[PDB]
């Protein structure tokens, strides 16, 4: 052969060129394969790191942060290009392998809360439990919904106040919807003197209830006394409206109850303390 | 050979083609396998991402995530494709695979809480514990139960409030239910003057849950001095009773009681302060 | 070789059938193995899917969601099937491998809760800390005994309400036995005015006990002036008695109590405020 | 060869017998080796699972959950050997691999509290903190020891109440001796009129604790006024004492006192509050 | 073969090095290899370490800790450098792969929590729900933004006291704010005695709220009376006004009230306490 | 060949003995080579466990424990020979690795918490924050030192009750040292009635703490009128003063100041209620 | 040959020694090379397992712990040249790997929260957010620094007592520095009777404020009432000023207001309970 003669000695005469041919070539092949996944890889990052900035800064953007992923991300696509060739020569880099995906576990990790997020939103836009017409409450964030999207919600306060809560926080949470039941009941409270007429006292609600006409008379309404105090005894009472008109009922009651208290001659006592008297 | 005379010069004349024939073939093989794996992949993608959607509009939907979710799995379903030919070809992807499965982790991981609410709704079907029709408490939450399903569950409340609270959370918490038990306890407690006759009260009391009917009278009914106070002794009563008339019997008693103790000359008194006088 | 000439052209005339039979059949075996692969598996997973049917139906069931599952089911090993195949005609799919065996972690830590109910479940059994027969508290829930088994477990209240707890719950949380003792200790406290007599009074109180039968006059007996308070000097007692009469006898005693201490002259003061008197 | 004219016609006339003994051969030795293998996996199981049982009846067992598990790692172990022989054969098993080790690291997960009290309880046994004949507290959790094992831990309550805790909760916890120290201190407060004289008062008392012998002596006695009250002054004191007699000396020691401070005359006040007076 | 005569003794005459020269040369081409690479990743790792500091240096930092990290990191490279040899030479280093693995997912958790804040800050600055010009609460912390950014958010106290919080921390939580809504409403409430005229006390505040002007005539002006006390019967009144002013209203009408009552006759009762009287 | 008419018939004639030689003695190679790893594994595995105890018997130790402990290590070397065996002959075990591994991954986790009381041990070992020797509090639990060591820290309480809380605890927690500085600040407030005068108080004080030596002079020693409360008007003081004197300091001016109050005329209070008379 | 007729009998005939020359020298290749690197690391362990003792020893450490680590790392170092041995000779040690893999997996979850405060600490430090100079409070912990490093912090109490915190619970928590702004707002409250005139009272304050220098007229100077209370009607005050006065001119104010008032005849009231008075 005319391998080791004119570009080598005569190394053991073995010429090895013919004899391995094959073999001397594949390293060739290996390297060459590298070299054009490298460069072509490179070019690819290139126009594509440019091109996702084309495509967003469209949308609504930050420039700083726009760049500087649109970079970091190009540099970690030429590392994937680096590894490869890295392997084709026959390098071990499972070790580069095992710590670039710790490192993809610990970010997703860290970015766990935030998805789950995005996991809520999902969940409830398909569901649709209530929706941004109606008024709800959370758990103790009452108000009414303005709007509801890919990881907030977002609903007014009674006081106008708007507020923002994650969709992840609220669907562990339970919910409670006014808008979805037109009616519901209502309860009050009273307290008087022990010696009052417990019946006088009963009817006299009674009337007072049926001279209403939002309440709901089908519905039951109950009249009863609860319990009994340290001063006052105390009645209870309960009925049933639509909800629109609930709030009103409630305080439209209670000035009658007033009136028609003093006119009964009852009285609501103020606390009572009773004492003992020895001089010293 | 007329491998390397025509379409290529007499490299040490060492005819490659005839000696190396599988070997050089080998990698066209790759090559056509992996290409056809390509373009079938491929439209395979594009039609099932249309057939997905095609089945699921029937079904409750929103357009705009079921074209992106469509649209991403396509996507997604493609790049598999593009690894399998690179590893034909013989390009070392395991990188590639271990960062893709890092982010597979880190979803699962995001979605694992509302996934429980499935394992818990799994669970309890099979288990029944409480059914809709039932009355019952999750747990600071009473109300009666209107409908349970995929991953959360629904009931009135006695104010007629819906509330909604996701599976998860309830198999967690402990459980209570009323409709299962036909019969239940009850109980009162009482405050009055330690002058006063203990065995007056006592034959009072009993002669009273004598007269009732809907009481167990085969069950125990207890009625003691429970404890003293500092302003009043107080006596405790237990009784036993169907759970459907429980609240109505609880009321009744206690009017009953206080009509027959101001007619036996007991009284309940008003916190009692003493003092001692002295003029300076 | 008849191979090309017949079939294709004489293409480098490098007849490659027999001296590549090995090779190119290799190919072919691959194959069909696959397909067979394929279709045992395919009827297989329908046999199968509709078996588990025909065996749980006879056991409590709800039919959509066993339809379900036997379906899903169905198709998951159908899947592992399309996997195998590819793997042997020689294609990566490694990636495929990683990403389903993320979902499984995902499920597992999802259902990882509910499955701690049933370790806790197994665990208590081996151990019987307590039994259904036998009455104790878990923490915050005290009552009786039903049931134990699979995830949760059953006891009924003092008022007879049902609960029901997870396993889970309670083997991490600390557990009383009533039942496995006999006997236990009780405890009272008493408030009295300051001038009067601690020997008289605590002879009092020994007569008392020593009155009972019921106590252990074996086990100590405590009587004590526990300690001073603003309105009242306050005494503690100790006995000893079996847990079956223990309410009974720390109701009787008090009884007692209120009696001999009218007699004795002692009385239990109310909430005394002391005053300085001036006008202006 | 008598190949493929007997058996088989003259495919190719490529005799593969001779030419491909080995390789024609290899499948054969994967596939007796496989089935080999099954077999000797099924007797095992089936010998094992019986002896199993065999061994742990004689200790304290539950029929159900002992047949429910050895029949169910029977099934396992069979399983196992199934893959093996797949693997043989040359199919790509890896997947099942992973779905299969998903599941033991769930199961781990799900197990793992559990198994930390066993880690606790080996950790204190080693350790010795305290034995059973002693008494301590674990934190809100105070009685004597009864016995100490395998998770869990069992002592008595002052009351008598039996009280179990796992073993991984109190190793969290803090914890306190009293029986490794054979003494301790004692304090106590006290509050009187401002008038009084806090010398008389102070002289008074150490005669007091001089009286006692169980005092230490030799260790500190403190009496000071600690501090100032709104209605009255208010004295502290400090002592040391064995433990044994801890509890009585505490006690006696106020009895002296109350009897003396009569004797001075000192008096202990009540909630005093002042007022001013005007009518109209 | 020169091989094993000259160099060597005639070891079974097996000449080795012509029979097997690829397979000799193996050896070798792998250890050249090896140190190549050894020493060009050492002289790389020399200049990046110090390359990574000069540029650094402009910026903020601080020397100890920019010596440490650099030093440190150099070190790691190498020891990457050092294992690809260890596997060139055909050594199994899986083991240290494994190793440095559970190393890095570790250090991974470790520093979770923190880079969560740097997805929160991403997060926000693409949503930009509140900007720094702006005032809100984050949740029991109220004041006024000053500036935002990388891990953690600057706002400043109405005393003026400056704070930080991070952002992982306020993403979770629930979000307000008051500058996106330019009117508010208001609450107040009062308490009189229960002889007063409601009506009269009614119009009064009405034609108070008539004479202001930045309260919004166009929605609604509420004036109930909300519910009764034990002291005094309690009104509440609504309003609604600007942002900007709604502090300064709030206090103008409570001065016009005081006035307004005072000539009305109308007064706020303090705590009234009946009593019963008897001398002893 | 002698192969396949002596010991086989002449199966295809095609004698495989010299054939394959090196084939059909590999598996018997690889045969031998297992058992022999099992056999001396198993001897090395049966010394070590026994050799184990006798080393370890000489320290601290229980038996039971010492015993499980050895012969299921012993157990589990013995496994690992086994799938080392299995490996050789050809035999796909990944499974069993994979099982194996997740146990180790569960175990770790369950006695991970323990483990971390260790770290926490070596790490406040090297920094010692605080000495045996030394006086502080570890997060509401003071007391003085007694030893600290392997996994848990030993403190006697002021009371001297022991007490011991593990490492991981309290490293997590705040730390605070009274030892490491000399000198502390004191405190004190005082009520007095709103007539009296605050000069001639201010300057009272202000002499008396003049006549102590052991304040720091040198040190700021501050004296007002700290706020005006409800009963009476509060006054504050400050001071400095060696940590070793503190407490007596404390106490002595606090008796100076009552002595010195009553000779000045002044007064402390008690709770002033006005009020207001009208007879019905 | 001379292989099996001299050490061996003539086994088959069939001379292996120039027929597998490389493969029977495979073994022995594999054989050599190992016990090699198994002794190179040995020495290599022994001398470096003492070297950094040597070079560790100039720093502060502790005897017994150093050995232990020392040793203990030596051991493992030594352990590692084992299973590269059995690799070599053809033995399968993937499960060991996995073993250990799953140690340091445990340990490095053990360590991670400690770590954590590693993070902390860097972070902090190029943030310089607080320098040691400063005074700032960490939530509930205000003081003054004194240090800042590697896994703590280090402040003094403004009673002097030094207290140590961990930077991982530092960073987590909220921040609030005072000396990075210069100037504070202060507030003040105020309560009156309800007789007395609101603008002389208004006036009276203004002229009080005006009289002092230190405010900052620029900034807002407001006084209102802010609320109308029970006993009394209650008046704010706000006011800005430079941080290191702001205490002092606190006080100042107070007292003036005292002195003031009096003069004025203003009072301020005591609880005032207003009575009904009855004979019986």
């Amino acid at each position: 052969m005319e391998d080791l003669n004119v570009v080598d000695s005569i190394n053991g005469a073995g010429s090895w060129l013919v004899a391995n041919q094959a073999l001397l070539l594949s390293y060739a092949v290996n390297i060459v394969a590298a070299l054009a996944i490298i460069i072509v890889g490179l070019i690819i990052a290139r126009m594509i790191s440019n091109a996702v900035n084309r495509l967003m800064i469209s949308r609504k953007i930050d420039a700083t942060v726009a760049d500087f992923l649109s970079a970091l991300v190009r540099y970690g696509i030429i590392a994937f290009t680096l590894i490869a060739a890295l392997g084709r020569v026959g390098v071990q880099t499972a070790s580069v392998i095992a710590v670039l995906g710790a490192a993809g576990l610990a970010v997703g990790l860290a970015l766990q809360g935030s998805l789950s997020n995005l996991a809520a939103g999902v969940l409830l836009v398909m569901f649709r439990p209530f929706r941004a017409g109606e008024y709800v409450d959370l758990g103790g964030v009452a108000g009414t919904v303005l709007s509801v999207q890919i990881f907030s919600t977002t609903m007014r306060t009674a006081d106008g106040k708007i507020i923002v809560i994650p969709n992840g926080k609220i669907i562990a949470g339970n919910i409670i919807n006014f808008s979805r039941e037109p009616v519901r009941r209502n309860e009050f409270i009273i307290g008087v003197a022990y010696d009052s007429d417990i019946d006088q006292v009963k009817q006299i609600l009674t009337n007072i209830i049926q001279s209403e006409d939002r309440i709901l008379k089908d519905r039951e309404m109950t009249v009863r006394l609860n319990e009994l105090g340290a001063s006052s005894i105390n009645f209870v009472v309960r009925v049933w409206s639509n909800s629109g008109d609930l709030q009103n009922v409630y305080w439209d009651v209670l000035e009658r109850i007033k009136r028609e208290f003093d006119a009964a001659g009852i009285s609501f006592p103020y606390p009572q303390m009773d004492v003992n008297f020895k001089r010293v």
